């Protein structure tokens, strides 16, 4: 009760009323916080038996609430509900009858509006999907097939409270975008969601249609509130709904919704003033389609009866009917050449739109003149991105969607990087306008890094071309133009704006960022300060919800942060105990990256802190991994790190009992590593463990019996060449005829009794031998 007397302490100072200062009421709660993060009693106490939800709901129906004291009190409450128990029984508990206990779960989104609030509400709804089907995202946790059809009835209740807040309007947009993300991440199998058959039944169902209304919105024409931020939550959504439809029944299927819904806007396209708006939703709707699945909508721009509609909008009077025309053409210039099979028109249209002075007309006929690139029009927009005060946020993405349709000539970074106001400007985007721009964002850190063609596969066949004058490389893409732009962004502070538009799901933006963080940690002066501004918090997340390609250049991001750092400073506590599980994913020795040392570099940095560090690292299977690059012969840098991780890792009571146990052939290794000793990296580290390991006596019974020919070895780390390897490997011997006297017996009737009395006579081994002489 020491914890349930802790818990009354921090009780009445949270709900019952104990507080004349706010900021010792956040103490409370960040002690809790920390109390509950730290073990399951801790979520065991806080329960108290379900006292905890009621005094957490009272505190959000006050509306002179402070904002960080309400999101913390829901950080406690989503650590206490990842317990599948106490989830369950909360998920009921708000109502005698079933599904209106769901919808006031679902409708807790909606009792305020900050993007704070709506984030870790959808946290909340996060850890449901991880009670019932017992999955996670952040852990690769599979579902169970068992458990979720053993409580389907659940999920359906779910479902349609989250198709009822998609079309409800007393929905607000920031929280009607988070029921979208819960969608992306939580549904799809193919994502590591629900298991099939489910999305094949909300495909059969009619919450695809309300996905295709939704798509066609925009914040200036609504029927419910949309903001502009929410179309690229829906194309992605929409693009990974493809990628779940996996059986082409199910395409066939999906084809034949998505046609209706086209036909019947096209039915609908008429002349008239009600007639207009139907066109202006085909045009929200047409850029949702080419945001995402670009799949089928470039099949739907085969219909040829398009072209002239976006003629009669761009001949239109209204001004917003042309600036969606300009965003809608832009969206079309694709990778497919029969896009210009209705674009080979319109060329000199948007030509005629950048003429009109209505400037959401103008940014939107910026773009597009900047995928079709002509310094002018960088020039130009450059005199968009300056204007601060006067410009909007919204004007202000465009210009980076064009700007990074200008980043991709070599020769323009360059003038890129010569301003520095320009970043300035960078930073008041991403800080302002927080997660809006990020396919562009991180489409020009891409390109300065030269990011996109990253993967060199190709240059591995170039160089076999150039095995056989003609072509052109160009020298603005020398390792040295990207050692000072990358010192430049580091200097005007990338990483802050890589956090701010963090708040995405956006695996192929998201895949942008990681391959240009990978390029950053290139130099070590300033990893320090990437790690300063939370970069560790940033690369983690990666490496857990980005696409799994870019996994493995988020986890090696993550191995070049911590290569040679101080481990305290750089990753505390719970920061730290996520560590293993990706990185040692990314040790596959048939893939040899320049990632293999770094990795292990970083994990004996972590294995010099604490026992809770490295006994999480066995159950992570490294073991088997980690033996492969210790059985290597050519290599030296992987080895020597794999013996030193060995090293440290013989700290752990049951590791140092799995070698001395005897299924195992280990010890012979890490004997015979002291013995071909033409180094030193893997023989200093050989001695120590042997050093560590001779002090147990049945580890030394273990030596002599189970290795033919053992003497040659010893003598041979006697008469030696290193000193050091020599002088720890003689105080692991001296341990051994300390230990068993039958051993030593065996030991002056043996050859390398002459070297070790050599020895005695010229250092701390001296009186070493010198204590073995004592059990004669």
């Amino acid at each position: 009760t020491s914890l349930a007397n802790k818990v009354t302490d921090m009780e009445k100072l949270a709900f019952r009323g104990e507080a004349k200062d706010t900021e010792q009421k956040m103490t409370a709660l960040n002690n809790l916080l920390v109390l509950c993060r730290e073990s399951e009693s801790g979520a065991t106490g806080v329960w108290n038996q379900g006292a905890l939800v009621p005094f957490v709901l009272n505190l959000i129906n006050d509306a002179s609430e402070n904002e960080e004291v309400t999101v913390t009190a829901i950080r406690i409450l989503d650590e206490t509900i990842k317990n599948s128990v106490r989830c369950m029984k909360f998920l009921a508990m708000h109502d005698p009858d079933g599904p209106k206990s769901v919808r006031f779960v679902c409708r807790l989104m909606c009792k305020k509006s900050t993007k704070d609030f709506v984030d870790a509400t959808g946290i909340l709804v996060q850890r449901v999907f991880n009670a019932m089907a017992k999955m996670d995202r952040q852990k690769e946790m599979k579902p169970d097939p068992e458990v979720a059809e053993a409580n389907k009835i659940w999920i359906i209740r779910v479902l349609l409270e989250l198709q009822e807040m998609l079309q409800d309007p007393k929905v607000g947009a920031v929280q009607r975008e988070t029921c979208i993300d819960l969608f992306l991440k939580n549904l799809m199998h193919m994502d590591g969601g629900i298991p099939r058959g489910w999305s094949w039944k909300f495909v059969e169902e009619r919450g695809l249609l309300a996905l295709l209304d939704v798509a066609s919105q925009i914040p200036e024409l609504c029927e419910y509130p949309v903001s502009a931020e929410t179309r690229q939550h829906v194309a992605i959504c929409l693009q990974r709904l493809e990628e779940d439809m996996v059986f082409d029944t199910k395409r066939t299927i999906f084809k034949e919704k998505v046609d209706m819904f086209f036909n019947a806007l096209i039915s609908r396209c008429t002349n008239d003033d009600e007639g207009h708006k139907y066109r202006i939703k085909l045009s929200c709707f047409l850029i949702t389609m080419l945001q995402g699945p670009v799949d089928i909508g470039i099949n739907l721009i085969t219909n040829d009866q398009l072209t002239p509609i976006m003629l009669e909008m761009a001949a239109s009077q209204d001004h917003l009917m042309q600036g969606i025309a300009a965003e809608l053409i832009v969206a079309t210039v694709s990778k497919h050449e029969r896009a210009i099979n209705m674009l080979k028109v319109g060329i000199p249209v948007l030509r005629a739109l950048y003429d009109s002075e209505d400037p959401t007309v103008k940014v939107r006929a910026l773009v597009g003149l900047c995928k079709i690139g002509v310094i002018s029009l960088a020039k130009t927009c450059k005199k968009f991105l300056l204007e601060t005060e006067k410009y909007s946020v919204d004007i202000r993405r465009y210009a980076c969607e064009g700007l990074s349709y200008l980043s991709l000539d070599a020769d323009v970074k360059e003038w890129i990087v010569d301003d520095s106001l320009l970043l300035k400007a960078l930073v008041l985007l991403a800080k302002k306008a927080g997660a809006l721009c990020v396919y562009t964002l991180a489409t020009i850190y891409a390109n300065l890094s030269n990011a996109f063609e990253k993967p060199k596969v190709d240059e591995e066949m170039v160089k076999l071309a150039q095995f056989a004058h003609v072509p052109e490389t160009h020298p603005k893409d020398t390792e040295e133009y990207v050692e000072k732009r990358v010192r430049a962004l580091v200097e005007e502070g990338a990483v802050p704006a890589c956090v701010a538009v963090s708040k995405t799901e956006s695996k192929n933006a998201l895949e942008l960022i990681a391959r240009s963080l990978l390029a950053f940690a290139e130099y070590e002066d300033l990893r320090g300060r990437i790690i300063a501004e939370g970069g560790t918090v940033l690369c983690l997340r990666l490496t857990k919800e980005a696409s799994g390609e870019g996994k493995i250049k988020a986890g090696h991001a993550i191995a070049k942060l911590g290569a040679k750092a101080d481990p305290m400073i750089s990753f505390p506590g719970q920061r730290a105990y996520e560590v293993v599980k990706p990185l040692c994913d990314l040790l596959h020795p048939d893939v040899e990256g320049k990632a293999n040392y770094d990795s292990l570099l970083t994990l004996t940095n972590l294995a010099s802190v604490s026992d809770s560090i490295r006994g999480r690292i066995l159950k992570e299977k490294a073991i088997p991994k980690i033996e492969e690059f210790w059985f290597m012969t050519d290599h030296e840098h992987l080895r020597a790190a794999a013996a030193e991780l060995l090293l440290n890792l013989l700290f752990f009571e049951k590791f140092y009992e799995e070698t001395v146990a005897p299924g195992t052939d280990r010890l012979k290794l890490w004997v015979l590593y002291s013995a071909e000793v033409e180094e030193e990296r893997l023989s200093r580290a050989s001695a120590a463990g042997f050093a560590i390991l001779t002090e147990d006596e049945n580890a030394c019974a273990r030596i002599m019996d189970e290795i033919k020919s053992w003497p040659e070895v010893f003598k041979d780390i006697a008469m030696h060449e290193d000193a050091e390897t020599q002088r720890r490997g003689l105080m692991g011997i001296a341990n051994i005829m300390h230990s068993s006297n039958k051993l030593c017996s065996e030991i002056v009737s043996s050859e390398v009794f002459r070297v070790l009395v050599a020895v005695t006579k010229l250092x701390x081994x001296x009186x070493x031998x010198x204590x073995x002489x004592x059990x004669x």
